[PDB]
């Protein structure tokens, strides 16, 4: 019953993905995205029925509120699945809002880097991987000032040895995968989370090629305050064991005296 229940609207975009509409619930009235993905081109499977690994990940999440943007429906076709999400509105991606805004305030980066970091606790608490954390994949809601997680196409179960395949960003990815082609996932998951950081504060991620990556200096083009330079370099150590757990990062001192969601739309969105 998929095209009479759902009605379709603009291309929001494209890429390794698929394509990802605009949409209505016809039922509700409710704002939606609607993902198709070529059966051809998913590298990893889970099962329920054999299934995107993607649609097995945000099951797993999608139970109780959060920073997670919901698996509504989802249905299959000859060739390609079919995705049904949340679509705030209005809604713009952080990538789209540092493209134009540039650098952003401390207050802001704080604001947003907390609620990513309660997002990604969240998926690992449920047993998700997310892989993929960059600034494309981060929704902010402008009117309540919150940030939603997207597309876990890259993602897995989580679990405490180590991965030997990855297929997220290059540029997010950490040396030891590099290097080696293994790392360990909430490690890993920190040294991402240091680049979107270093993104959110100097408007520009910090390594562009390899080389970058592994020699892991980090240089900072804009003015930073000492405390948050200090928590990038630590998410951004070259060895895994030298970064901080999430409760560290939370526990630091640049992170003290977030604003909720709701004040920093006020202040930095309205
Ligand atoms: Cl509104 C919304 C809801 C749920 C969404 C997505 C968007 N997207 C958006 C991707 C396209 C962006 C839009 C802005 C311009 N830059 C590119 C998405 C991408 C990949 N997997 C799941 C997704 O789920």
């Amino acid at each position: 019953p998929l095209e009479s229940q759902y009605q379709v609207g603009p291309l929001l975009g494209s890429g390794g993905f698929g394509s990802v509409y605009s949409g209505i619930r016809v039922s509700d009235n409710l704002p939606v995205a609607i993902k198709h993905v070529e059966k051809d081109r998913i590298s990893d499977w889970g099962e329920l029925t054999r299934v995107p690994m993607e649609v097995v990940l945000l099951k797993k999440v999608s139970s109780g509120f959060s920073g997670v943007i919901r698996l509504l429906d989802w249905f299959e076709r000859p060739d390609s699945f079919v995705l049904i999400l949340e679509r705030p509105e209005p809604v713009q991606d952080l990538f789209d809002f540092i493209t134009e805004r540039g650098a952003l305030q401390e207050e802001l980066a704080r604001s947003f880097f907390w609620q990513v970091l309660e997002a990604v606790r969240h998926c690992h608490n449920c047993g998700v991987l997310h892989r993929d954390i960059k600034d494309e994949n981060i929704l902010i809601d402008l009117n309540r000032g919150e940030l939603k997680l997207i597309d876990f196409g890259s993602g897995a179960l989580l679990k405490d040895t180590v991965y030997t395949d990855f297929d997220g960003t290059r540029v997010y990815s950490p040396p030891e995968w590099i290097r080696y082609h293994r790392y360990h996932g909430r490690s890993a998951a920190v040294w991402s989370l240091g680049i979107l950081l270093y993104d959110m504060v100097c408007g520009d991620i910090p390594f562009e090629h390899d080389e970058e990556i592994i020699r892991g200096q980090v240089f900072f083009r804009q003015r930073v305050s000492s405390e948050c330079q200090h928590l990038i370099r630590w998410c951004l150590a070259l060895r895994p064991s030298d970064r901080p757990t999430f409760e560290e990062i939370q526990n630091h001192p640049w992170m003290q005296d977030v604003l909720l969601p709701q004040e920093t739309a006020e202040i930095h969105l309205h």
